């Protein structure tokens, strides 16, 4: 199964017995789980995101099923704004990302040039915007707030910026803000042809 980006990459998973909805993530290293019953023995546990950062119970060896696919890992329950699959478990499912092709075995992180500047950025399918640390940009923004797992952040908004992703040009909105790390989203990776391969 291949997914475009157009729209959020949402997939069914069972887990525990229970029917779920859940964003692909490549953003995440981690699996979260909004609030559920879950059989088993947890470790409380504390994780990162933009807006903050929250407290979750931690089930290792818990048995999850993606689009039919079985797969055994850790999962964090919290509370998530929306079900995420992060790498720990798309990894197991032979998930790539290709735009080059590109394994989750390790944060897939590439180079961005944007107003002159080189930084690097994290490729993130669990994301419709693009949030980019604080930096140096000319033109006109416009405030503007986005959420995240540990709430939300307040961003500027700056419309028509050129960006050049791992050699790629594209044209679109970017969010700068108080981020951990820089995030390029779904307006941008569609831009570059970017799909899900599992």
């Amino acid at each position: 199964p291949q997914v475009t980006l157009w729209q959020r990459p949402l997939v069914t998973i069972k887990i525990g017995g229970q029917l779920k909805e859940a964003l692909l993530d490549t953003g995440a290293d981690d699996t979260v789980l909004e609030e559920m019953s879950l059989p088993g023995r947890w470790k409380p546990k504390m994780i990162g995101g933009i807006g903050g950062f929250i407290k979750v119970r931690q089930y290792d060896q818990i048995l999850i099923e993606i689009c039919g696919h079985k797969a055994i890992g850790t999962v964090l329950v919290g509370p998530t704004p929306v079900n995420i699959i992060g790498r720990n478990l798309l990894t197991q499912i032979g998930m790539t990302l290709n735009f080059p092709q590109v394994t989750l075995w390790q944060r897939p992180l590439v180079t961005i040039k944007i107003g002159g500047q080189l930084k690097e950025a994290l490729l993130d399918t669990g994301a419709d915007d693009t949030v980019l640390e604080e930096m140096s940009l000319p033109g006109r923004w416009k405030p503007k707030m986005i959420g995240g797992i540990g709430g939300f952040i307040k961003v500027r908004q700056y419309d028509q910026i050129l960006i050049e992703i791992c050699g790629h040009k594209a044209i679109g909105t970017v969010l700068v803000g108080p981020t951990p790390v820089n995030i390029i989203g779904r307006n941008l990776l569609t831009q570059i042809g970017a799909t899900l391969n599992f």
